[PDB]
Order: structure tokens, then sequence, then C-alpha cells
């Protein structure tokens, strides 16, 4: 599913993201669009043979198991697949355990380069929320 701005704004809000570990909603809705263009079918495959999942891009060498990364941690404890749903829940959960290492959201390289430092307030503007 391609969510639109809004729409993915209030989902992520119900499930507890809006404020998560310090981060406002609009830090996490501007890291989705640039991850996966707020697609949740999103995937790409990195050179060490790793691939990112989903909405939020999260990565089979530690955080999935997708049964091809050699090596993998699988720490949220669910298949890759499961962070490709239109249901973001899976997605929302496991990058709670992400945020919740030590780096805060610069895990996520597309949130650190392009919106880490900007008005992220800018991507909940006219939602009602």
């Amino acid at each position: 599913k391609v969510f639109g701005r809004c729409e993915l704004a209030a989902a992520m809000k119900r499930h507890g993201l809006d404020n998560y570990r310090g981060y406002s909603l609009g830090n996490w809705v501007c890291a989705a669009k640039f991850e996966s263009n707020f697609n949740t079918q999103a995937t790409n495959r990195n050179t060490d043979g790793s691939t990112d999942y989903g909405i939020l891009q999260i990565n089979s060498r530690w955080w999935c198991n997708d049964g091809r990364t050699p090596g993998s941690r699988n720490l949220c404890n669910i298949p890759c697949s499961a962070l490709l749903s239109s249901d973001i829940t899976a997605s929302v959960n496991c990058a709670k355990k992400i945020v919740s290492d030590g780096n805060g959201m610069n895990a996520w390289v597309a949130w650190r380069n392009r919106c880490k430092g900007t008005d992220v307030q800018a991507w909940i503007r006219g939602c009602r929320l």
C-alpha cells in the first residue's frame, strides 16, 4: 500500500510514535517519505547482501528474518515480509526497538541526511490529527 501523507501521520500517531523517545511525529513521516516514498511494499538490496523492507526500510542484517542474509540477527522476531503489509503495526513496533538502541533516529540514513535539523513540522501541517 502507498500511504497519503496525513493518512500515515494519523496511523503512526495511533500506534504511539508521536514523541516516542523524544521524536515528534513528522520526524517519523519525513523518514518514511525519503525511505520508501510512503510505500509499504518497498524493498532495497544492500551491497553486503542484506535487504531493507517496508515503509521504514528496516534491515535484514539485524532486525528481521528473510531467510537469505547469512549471519543475521532478527532482533524484532519477525519475518521481513511482515514489514511489507498494509497494516503498519509490525514496522512501527520494530522501529520502536531500533530508535531505542543508543543511536536514536540516526539509524535511518535518509532521516539523518534529509530530515535531521530541517523544519519536520511541515510534514504534518494541514492534517487533522
